[PDB]
């Protein structure tokens, strides 16, 4: 039939590569379009740190766990191809300081060789006290986007330059489906008030020496308003802030100190660093990610929508789990038109 | 006095500075000469992997057990300056992949967060079935010998490019100590059956996603004898031949074949890495690394000769504990001599 995917960051052609992969070959015409008003460089994924890591405190919804764990093998299945790399993936060891003894958090168990700081480790961070260690995955957010796109644009789905006004405005445009991954802009679309804007800002310098990730953590202040050190393919991200209802879009010299001073303190090298460039963006801070069916129609219309967004500050961690959730949702839409 | 070190190596320089630290502001007048034919580009310390890593196998002489560890205490005291990186240190993690269990290394306890890897993170390695995980530290000998090299000329030590033929020549140079530090040619200066080259061949590629450095061993190869690869400061290498016993000091186009394969059926994404260099090294393969006195009484004359030579494939991984072992011998010799 006929598919409308609004969003083209990792979460929207996340959504739209899995669709096609898995009912391309039932469907008769299996038109797959994406509408975005920005793509690639521009959007919120290509300023993402690039790490997966869920929050360090327990989700409402469970099951949005079980999407995190999903994405982190799909992932490491491709540690083995001779192409992991051109995706945006690769393998990163890492720390996680903290000033006070905290909880394991729920994905111990998820990530490669989770395991307490020892003494000795801690004396390179005198600053911290507790912490942990365990080796993750690296998913660069701007490459892993050219790569979704490059999958998709080969399977025959077309991208418009477009911002849609309003569902109807899509739906009137004979879309049968419609695929709402828009990020920390929906609201627009259909007002959420649950849904806000977590501004935050990053620096990109080369410090290539830089091979073993840093996150730091101020329980006082807030989840990433500490700062934090992640060695990407190519570049490490200096980060260090998320600010909740901040809708301004331009680079803060403010908060440019911060993260510098911050990141300098815990790692004196970077003096040498290179800045190779700084960005703000807005993650969609929502208290729990909104993933599901609304049946919206206009006489004689009866449109479908599906709604995926609102994944705060962990988009590239749940991404493919919460894209298997909407192929899932899609599969009922096409057995209650009796597709199969 | 008049020391006259032979030999501008890791060895050599090291034991240099570290005489120069402990006894300048005591000696009268503290001469102190470095005569080398060959320089930091092209000795062998610059071909070296960089990796922190003593051979699995127990050692001979439990007091290389200690010069190890004092050596990694040393370096990882470094990781708090800022000048850490231009001395070509900085933190790396990695695996030691085997083909059948086998028993744990003397220094697993003196490197970081020591353990053994579990089935998940076997499934990323499917031709071994048995590996360790720890935290070391990267010793880019290049950056290093450069950093040595400074550290000496603001100190006072005068560099000689010259090639010594024998201890006399320099004994009646007006010398007073000598210390050998000459690696696998020091036979040249007095004959040693016990010493003999490690030939080594190694790929420096460009691969910056590669975070882990990855070591596989052959157990019925010997050592070094699988591939191998430790990412470094700002590139890559690539390695696995120890061939004791061959002087060539031409790249072997099979070497190159079976290093490259060999690390690309390990780590499929290098089929982008752009090759940038190939070199070739001899390891001061000895059964014993030889830092002992030797008074050598020529006619009046009575100089004496400290040797410090013959440390294989753990060079710079044992380097320092070392320069400190020269330094106490030198102290008796300073006391003997009436000097103090
Ligand atoms: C500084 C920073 C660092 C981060 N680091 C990490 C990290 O390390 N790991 C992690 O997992 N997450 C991280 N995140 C969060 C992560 O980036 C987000 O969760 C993720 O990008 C959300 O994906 P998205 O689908 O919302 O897509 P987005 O890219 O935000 O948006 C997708 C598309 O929506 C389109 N769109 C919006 N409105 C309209 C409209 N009206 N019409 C048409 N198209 C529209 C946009 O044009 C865009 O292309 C970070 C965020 C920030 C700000
Ligand atoms: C491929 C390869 C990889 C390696 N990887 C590692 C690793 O990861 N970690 C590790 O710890 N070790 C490694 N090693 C071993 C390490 O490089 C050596 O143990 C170390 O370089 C030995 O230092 P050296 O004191 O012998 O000095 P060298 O640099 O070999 O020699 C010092 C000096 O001796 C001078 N010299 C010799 N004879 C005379 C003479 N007659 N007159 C004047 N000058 C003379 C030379 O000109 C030179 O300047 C590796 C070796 C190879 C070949």
């Amino acid at each position: 039939m006929r598919v409308v995917v609004i969003g083209a960051g990792v979460i929207g052609l996340s959504t739209a590569l899995c669709i096609h992969e898995r009912y391309h070959s039932v469907l008769q015409p299996l038109d797959v379009k994406v509408y975005a008003d920005r793509f690639t460089p521009f959007t919120t994924t290509d300023v993402a740190a690039g790490l997966w890591q869920p929050y360090t405190s327990e989700p409402s919804n469970p099951q949005e766990a079980n999407w995190n764990q999903q994405t982190f093998n799909y992932l490491l299945s491709h540690i083995g191809s001779p192409n992991a790399a051109n995706m945006g993936l690769t393998p990163v060891s890492g720390y996680n300081l903290f000033r006070e003894a905290v909880p394991d958090p729920y994905w111990k168990d998820m990530v490669l060789g989770f395991r307490k700081l020892t003494p000795r480790e801690l004396d390179m961070f005198p600053d911290y006290r507790y912490g942990w260690f365990n080796t993750s995955l690296i998913l660069e957010g701007r490459k892993y986007l050219q790569w979704l796109t490059e999958r998709l644009t080969e399977r025959g789905v077309k991208f418009f330059l477009r911002k849609v006004e309003s569902f109807e405005e899509v739906a009137r445009g004979g879309a049968d489906v419609i695929i709402n991954c828009t990020g920390v802009w929906a609201g627009v679309l259909q007002p959420d008030p649950l849904l806000q804007p977590g501004r935050g800002q990053i620096i990109k310098v080369d410090a290539p020496w830089l091979k073993n990730f840093i996150i730091t953590h101020d329980l006082e202040r807030g989840i990433y308003n500490s700062p934090y050190i992640i060695p990407g393919l190519q570049a490490v991200t200096l980060g260090g802030t998320f600010q909740v209802g901040n809708w301004n879009e331009i680079n803060n010299i403010q908060d440019h100190n911060t993260i510098w001073e911050g990141c300098c303190r815990l790692e004196p090298t970077l003096k040498d660093a290179k800045i190779v460039g700084e960005y703000t963006g807005f993650r969609p801070v929502r208290p729990q990610v909104r993933l599901e069916r609304e049946q919206l129609r206009f006489g004689s219309s009866n449109t479908e929508v599906i709604h995926n967004y609102g994944h705060g500050g962990y988009g590239l961690t749940i991404h493919w789990g919460c894209a298997l959730e909407v192929a899932k949702l899609f599969g009922k839409v096409l057995e209650e038109r009796n597709l199969l």
